[PDB]
């Protein structure tokens, strides 16, 4: 009876961005990749090593293949391997740092995954659908080491949506990003709200927002105003949620209207010169308080997405985490992966809404680190 | 856990197509549907009443549309009810007797099925809300829509392996006895219950959501009669369809085909057939996939059809595919449709019943 | 230099569709067609008595197969011939009087059309496709062997020629009344090359491959009928033009709406019993004169499409005339649709290159005289 | 009466690649873009300048935005300007050097082309893609404010200039090979417009779902020594040099190695896996490619034309590692194209090149057309 599985996710301190020991194989093995929300699907270099006794390439207008969506057929003029097949199925795969995009191949092998009641036992998709993707991919942006691309958008091969598939979950999940390198998050798959925390109830102010899905594959919300201490900044789906920036990115209007509402909020001497790549830095010891953050969602009458000043800051020296998106951002507004850490968000792909907590989840004196044990298992 | 669901199919005598009676609704209710074997989705006209607590229609953009593939949008210029609302999603719906296709609206609603036993239910499966016109003509009497089981990611075999974790793989067990009724197996129908024998051959998807397998060769009688760099190939070539009761050949096939079977034979044709006889029947074997392959077998009897006539058609210069075998060979033969492993199983003691594996 | 080409095209008064004869094939002959005015392409019965010294069906991933936007391939068993090959792309055509669509092939052969009363010019390479043979059985007027699409679609008739000799990105349909009397389809930059009256109004194009504009308002003798950063949910027009349906056709509210509003346009008395195919019919000799209809494009204060009420009237019996306004139900593809009616008499100039559909804004006075 | 359009070309020395100035805008301006023959359409950075009377960016579901294939809208939050608007439509560019992709918006502007040396004709509404100025950044050639795409693909270069001014749908690209110098790209039918294509010789070209032009390879021999196989082929100038995947890779530059002394071998410069002392070697061999089929005509590469100056005193192979997983097998780059008459026939789905070289007529590229 498995109602969830959880997936381990480290952030990295380097790059700001999110990362997972996937295990897949046969025998199992961990390889490394980047955690992107908005990615169609799991994409990893087998260019490379590549050892595995249940690995297989699904043949060209196959059921697989259309599944992945792709009716284009590749042949490899070479000894047959992992990512080099006659007649076999072509898929893009893109590194969303560098927004680079190149041709793969399209992959079954096992992947392995803890369930978790709400720590449980490892169970697997043995066939589970990926890209053996081209290695120049990785060689740009991605944290140290990484080998591929874990997708959790709302596309055919997801990562989400292939586990709710196989174990029967609800069509959801919930990230609980960590905001510390020391201390592993998790990705929560299936319907973790009513189905998962010692005591305490970390969902009691879960609050919806229509989610859309752009052309690209992207989760996108609404944000019908931005007020920074109740003054609004903005106006004058529309809002990414994204991992694949750490921090909060303002098409350029956006941003000059935001970050001079921000700075006149604080004491106007406290502005020191700024440290690369920010534009807004202060003497933190000149003042402790900064302005609070309403996103209030979909529409007038709320519900308010909160950022507390404090979050919104790096410690760089404290520095305004919002970057100048320029002209054209693919969305205004965009909620990068400091914006999800430490917060509990639900994106409800069966309901088509995004749900988050009014409140804090360190108000429950629980770190999304403090949601499972990974060092059992 | 539940590892199989099951959905009782009835053979109509008066179209030679099976239809079923799905379970929709708050509360539930019956919605009469044909079977389509190669249909994209669930279709149904919610202009017949449609009462339901649990019905709504999704939004532009939303998960569910992108989900069932559509990016269009659409607006009614009336009240609000089934079918007709502002800013949802649309698409195309197809009648597959006639051919004819027609934009409609995404919905969802509860749909209820039997477990393998009691009912269990998919609480938001998604549907469409089609033109009313593409129920008026060629489907069985009675039915408001029509059940697609093609491989699209909101077909009803996805949906029902997705919501209930199921092995990507349905069966099926058309009954030939007109009024009676067969099942569609959903879920590892082989391991959760006579599946001995299956042979198996490749199974590819054509850009119109249609099955196909490869026909290496045709016998009658045992007579012949049939024949990361970019490469462009194609599917198998014949299609496998219940939108059609009878066999279908392309022009030329279609004439050594029917002549070869004439003359393992000793009247006035009788319409829409091209060959009919007063009332020993020669068997056709279907080398599948190529040279090597196993043979799927229909005993000549099968092919006949009461108007007795050679139910084989003649599908002109361009059908779909050059052979489509149609719901009359489904029948009393069981069907595995493995969408996980990419191939169609079927079966080289005598076959029991479609109709006996059952009872509801 | 070649300005303008032009297409006769014939009003078929048992059905009020309206057909041409394409020129085309080595040699040369006539192939009656369908003109529907939202088709993607040109398609046409290639069941067995075609025969050309020029035709191909393009390989599977040619470039002319790209241009046609297909990537799906096909082959064919029996001996090799038009219809019917060994790696060829399919398309899928429509047949828009049934809505029937079928899996057909392309197919590239000569086509020829008059320039500007000028000599026979061609385009040896058109593309069209081949498709079944059902799709002709039905609804499509007498001796019809395909549909001649003018949608915006990449291999549609106007994109192709005016593609292939450099004409304006436009074409003017100038359809006639009256059978025995042929129209024309223009194309090419009309309005600049053979009137001033022209109103414009915004053209989209759905995602069926169907002309949209926008109307703000339906009136009746002016009284209103119609009624009281990925951007998301934006919409085409919303009014289809279209040559595949004779009468104008309203989406069930909007119809009851529109007939109630008619009606109080005249004499209750003068109503009398329906008469199929029609809803609202009265007694002619009771009505002097018809309500205008005017559709009000774009916004409220946008530029009008004035209907006189005798053209969207209809006789059915001896004394007895019908709206011809039909009721689309819940979910026509399109909310209001203008049919042939509404385009005959009229130049309706479809402008490609700057997306918009222009139109008199006062009508001749009620397309044969253009050209012979 | 146009027949052919042509754009200089020039070849930039620092990295292989080839860029034109594009005449844009009202008043014109020269915009400075690499030539990207798989490119699906012209894109610029609009961030920057943008001057002009005449630019436009077309709403969404408009007859330009479903040409450009797009139904997806945007809406910029800031004030109207180039690249930011309210209900425009977005469309993906792709530097093809990066791979890089992004999201920009639709617009229309002029583009002013020599027609035939001749005077400047006009296309008033080119379409074109405002690309977000990210795509600009890192390896395209110094100054360079764009892609202008040659592709199959309906927006693209040659199908915009063949269909506003009705020339036949192909081009003939002649490269140069010096650095500085100019080509030209000549758009229309060059070899029956202006024998130098007296040898045209023809092998079918077919188009990726990625919109790359394709032709096959049945066998590679260097000196008459096979190489291939034991063959997809990409023409592309977004990389300066022959690309091979890896087995293949290994296969060609052991035989082109053995064919000269293993004393002429000297270290390797970065980024080439095969380098030479150009003192001790007298003649490079002779790569013969053998397009289509077993029988088919051969593209003839001189030796010494695949050899690249890294150095002073040093001479390496210009055939670079695609690794497991390139696009294509085989891959045609810049250098391949130079000095060589190569015939894109969209219209017929075939690539034309010359059994004979274009040297031994004692032509060179850069004589074709006087520009300045």
């Amino acid at each position: 009876p498995i109602n969830l599985v959880v997936l381990p996710v480290q952030n990295d301190g380097s790059t700001g961005l999110h990362w997972a020991n996937l295990q897949k194989r046969t025998p199992l093995m961990q390889v490394p990749v980047l955690v992107d929300l908005n990615g169609n699907h799991l994409w990893v270099n087998c260019e490379q090593q590549y050892s595995s006794k249940t690995y297989q390439a699904p043949f060209c207008h196959s059921t697989q293949c259309s599944r992945a969506n792709t009716h284009q057929c590749l042949s490899c003029p070479a000894a047959s391997r992992p990512g080099c097949h006659k007649n076999t199925c072509g898929l893009m795969s893109t590194n969303p740092i560098t927004q680079q995009t190149g041709l793969g191949e399209l992959g079954e092998d096992v992947l392995a995954i803890h369930a978790t009641q709400g720590l449980g036992p490892l169970v697997t998709v043995p066939q589970f659908l990926f890209s053996c993707a081209p290695s120049f991919l990785v060689q740009k942006g991605l944290p140290r080491n990484t080998q591929g691309v874990a997708g959790l958008g709302h596309a055919p091969i997801s990562l989400p949506n292939q586990l709710a598939s196989h174990f029967g979950l609800q069509r959801q999940f919930t990230t609980c990003l960590s905001r510390y390198p020391t201390s592993k998050g998790a990705i929560i798959f299936g319907d973790a709200p009513n189905n998962m925390f010692q005591n305490q109830d970390i969902f009691h102010d879960l609050a919806f927002t229509p989610l859309t899905i752009t052309l690209q594959g992207e989760y996108n919300v609404r944000v019908n105003s931005i007020r920074i201490n109740q003054h609004s900044v903005f106006p004058l789906g529309g809002t990414m949620i994204s991992t694949s920036t750490p921090h909060m990115v303002l098409q350029q209007s956006v941003y000059q209207a935001f970050t001079q509402v921000f700075a006149q909020q604080l004491p106007k001497q406290a502005q020191v010169k700024s440290v690369a790549p920010f534009g807004l830095c202060f003497n933190s010891n000149k003042i402790n308080a900064y302005p609070s953050v309403d996103l209030v969602m979909d529409k007038p009458n709320g519900p308010v997405w909160r950022i507390s000043g404090e979050d919104l800051m790096v410690q760089a020296v404290t520095c305004l985490g919002v970057m100048n998106g320029g002209m054209q951002p693919r969305a205004e507004i965009t909620l990068g992966a400091r914006q999800l850490e430490e917060n509990l968000v639900v994106f409800d792909l069966a309901r088509s809404r995004v749900g988050f907590s009014t409140s804090s989840l360190h108000s429950h004196g629980v770190k999304c680190a403090d949601l499972f044990n990974f060092a059992n298992a």
